[PDB]
C-alpha cells in the first residue's frame, strides 16, 4: 500500500506520535531489496553485497557479485525472525502474503547451506569460515583478494546469527524447520573444531586475518600451515568481540587462554567524556571512529541484558544524535561507499573513517557523508527518534528507491551513493527486529553459556565504566535538512 517516497509524506512529529505506522512501511519497501539478482542469487541462495541502482531511474543495474560472511549474518539474523513468525520479518519477506514468511527463509538457508557445504569441500583450507567469495555463479569461489586469507570478524557476525536462527526453527516444533536447524547446526559445530588453531595465535591473540598456506589442502593436511596477517588482532571492543566469544565458549582453550583473552582485549576498552558545545560531558565507549557499524554486537548477543552496558551504549546514542544537532548535520555517520559519479555511475570509493572524532581512537575522519544505517543503534533504545533520523536522511534526494533506502547522501546534498547495499539498508531492518540477540540467550542459557557470558562481559565493563555522566541528557531530534541543491529523485520513485 505505501508510496515508494513515503518519507517525505510524514511529518518529524508524526513519526515520533506513531513510529509503527512509519517502521510498516519502511519495512515494505527495504523489503523490496529482497529479490534475486539484486541482494542476493536465489539460484545458490548467497547474498551479494548490493547492486547499483541507475542514476536517473533508480532500478538496479550493476550488482557487486562478491559478498562475505558479515552481510550473510544480515540475511540469517532476518531469516531468524521470519522462520520464528516474525510480523515484521514478514512484512519484509512476503508483505502480500505473510504465513509464507517462515517457508521462504526456509527454502533460501537449505539452498544457502548446500552452498556452503560445496564450499567446504572444495576449499577445507577455511576450516568451514568463509572468506569474501564470489556470490554470481553456482558455486562460491574466493574473491581473488582473499584466496588464502579469511577474516575472524565477518564470521564472528555469522557464526551467531545462525546461532539465532537454529534456535528460532527449533522454536517452531516445524519438524521440516528443526531438520533444517540440525543440518546448520552440523555446520556451525564444525567451525568449533577449527577456529583456535586457525584463529588463536596464542597469549590472548586472535587473527584479524589468517592466511592460509593452501585452501585446497585440508585443516590437518601434514603442509597446511595458518597464520596472522601482520599483527592485526581482534583485540577491541567492536564487531571482532562476536568472535572472541566464540573462541572461548566452544574453541577448546584453557582457563589460563581464555584469561588472556579478556587480558589483551582490556587496553581497547576505553571510557571517555562526549563533551562540545552546551553537550555534555556524555561518558561513551571510545569507539575506533565512533562509526555506528562498530556497535553491531550488540544486535548478536544480549550485551543489553547487564545494566551497566546499556547504560553506556544508550549514552552513545545521546552522544551520535546531540553530536549531529550541535555540528549541524542532517544525518548521522558511518563507514560507508561515498557517492556515485553521475557521467560514469561508478561509486566513487569507500568511507571508512566516518563517525565522532572527539570520542574515536582514529581522529582523522570523513565527515561529507551521511548514510541511513547510521541510526540503527538508536532504534534499538528509541525506535521513534531512530526513525527520525532515518526519515530526515531518507528526505534527502535520491534517498528512497523502489527497494527501499538509498545507501548515502553528502550533507551538503551535492552527491549520492547510488548504491543498494545489506550493511546500509538491513543493518537497521535488523535493529527495528530488535536483534537475534533473544532467541541467542535463549540457547546460551539451554547450553549453560549465559551466565559466563553475563559475569565475564559485566566483570570487563565495570571495570572501566565507573562514574557515569551525561545519563540525564536526552536523545537530540534532527534540527537541520539534507540541502535540496537540484539533485533530482528518480523516476520511479518520487
Ligand atoms: C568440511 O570438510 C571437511 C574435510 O573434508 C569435513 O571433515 C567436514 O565434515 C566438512 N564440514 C561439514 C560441516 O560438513
Ligand atoms: C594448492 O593445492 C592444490 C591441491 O593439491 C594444488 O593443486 C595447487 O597447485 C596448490 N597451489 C600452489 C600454488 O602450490
Ligand atoms: C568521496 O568523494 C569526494 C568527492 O565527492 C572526495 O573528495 C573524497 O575524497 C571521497 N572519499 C573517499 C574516501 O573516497
Amino acid at each position: 500500500e505505501p508510496s515508494c517516497r513515503f518519507a517525505h509524506q510524514y511529518t518529524q512529529e508524526q513519526v515520533l506520535q506513531n513510529p509503527s505506522k512509519f517502521i510498516n512501511d519502511v519495512l515494505f519497501w527495504e523489503g523490496k531489496f529482497h529479490q534475486n539478482n539484486i541482494s542476493y542469487n536465489s539460484g545458490n541462495g548467497m547474498s551479494y553485497d548490493g547492486t547499483n541502482i541507475d542514476w536517473v531511474t533508480g532500478e538496479g543495474t550493476v550488482k557487486h557479485p562478491f559478498s562475505a560472511a558479515s552481510k550473510e549474518s544480515l540475511q540469517v539474523m532476518l531469516y531468524a525472525h521470519a522462520i520464528a513468525g516474525s510480523a515484521d520479518a514478514a512484512r519484509f519477506l512476503s508483505p502480500n502474503n505473510p504465513s509464507a514468511a517462515p517457508g521462504i527463509a526456509a527454502s533460501i538457508m537449505d539452498t544457502k547451506l548446500q552452498t556452503y557445504l560445496r564450499f567446504n569441500e572444495t576449499y577445507p583450507g577455511f576450516g568451514g569460515f568463509l572468506p569474501w567469495f564470489t556470490s554470481s555463479s553456482q558455486d562460491l569461489t574466493p574473491t581473488w583478494d582473499w584466496n588464502n586469507r579469511v577474516p575472524g570478524l565477518d564470521n564472528g557476525e555469522l557464526l551467531w546469527a545462525v546461532y539465532a536462527f537454529i534456535q528460532a526453527a527449533e522454536n517452531t516444533s516445524n519438524k521440516s524447520f528443526i531438520d533444517l536447524a540440525k543440518k546448520w547446526q552440523t555446520w556451525m559445530d564444525y567451525t568449533k573444531t577449527t577456529a583456535a588453531h586457525i584463529f588463536y595465535q596464542g597469549e590472548g591473540k586472535v587473527c584479524a586475518v589468517t592466511d592460509i598456506k593452501n585452501q585446497s589442502l585440508p585443516v590437518y593436511h601434514p603442509e597446511q600451515t595458518y597464520a596472522c596477517e601482520g599483527t592485526s588482532y581482534l583485540n577491541d571492543p567492536y564487531e571482532g568481540e562476536l568472535f572472541t566469544w566464540w573462541l572461548q565458549f566452544f574453541g577448546g582453550l584453557s582457563d589460563a587462554d581464555i584469561e588472556a583473552l579478556w587480558e589483551y582485549k582490556r587496553p581497547q576498552l576505553v571510557s571517555v567524556d562526549y563533551h562540545i558545545g552546551n553537550v555534555g560531558p556524555i561518558t561513551v565507549q571510545k569507539g575506533y571512529w565512533f562509526s555506528s557499524h562498530e556497535t553491531w554486537k550488540v544486535l548478536e548477543m544480549p550485551y543489553y541484558d547487564i545494566d551497566i552496558i546499556r547504560r553506556v551504549f544508550q549514552n552513545a546514542e545521546r552522544a551520535r544524535t546531540c553530536n549531529s544537532v550541535v555540528t549541524q548535520v542532517p544525518g548521522m555517520f558511518a563507514s560507508i561507499n561515498n557517492v556515485t559519479d553521475p557521467a560514469t555511475g561508478d561509486v566513487v570509493g569507500y568511507i571508512s573513517n566516518a563517525g565522532i572524532p572527539s570520542i574515536a581512537n582514529q581522529t582523522i575522519q570523513e565527515l561529507d557523508v551521511i548514510t541511513p544505517y547510521s541510526v540503527f543503534p538508536t532504534v534499538l533504545f528509541d525506535k521513534g527518534v531512530g526513525m527520525a533520523w532515518w526519515r530526515n536522511m531518507a528526505i534527502g534526494k535520491k534517498m528512497q528507491n523502489i527497494y527501499g533506502s538509498t545507501e548515502s547522501t553528502r550533507r551538503d546534498g551535492t552527491g549520492v551513493s547510488a548504491l543498494l547495499t545489506w550493511d546500509s539498508k538491513v543493518s537497521t531492518v535488523n535493529a527495528i527486529l530488535g536483534g537475534v540477540s533473544g532467541l541467542v540467550s535463549q540457547k546460551m542459557k539451554a547450553e549453560n553459556i549465559y551466565n559466563t557470558f553475563v559475569e565475564r562481559i559485566e566483570a570487563e565493563y565495570s571495570r572501566v565504566f565507573k562514574n557515569l555522566k551525561g545519563e540525564h541528557v536526552p536523545f537530540c531530534l534532527p534540527q537541520e535538512t539534507v540541502p535540496d541543491t537540484g539533485l533530482v529523485d528518480f523516476t520511479t520513485c518520487n
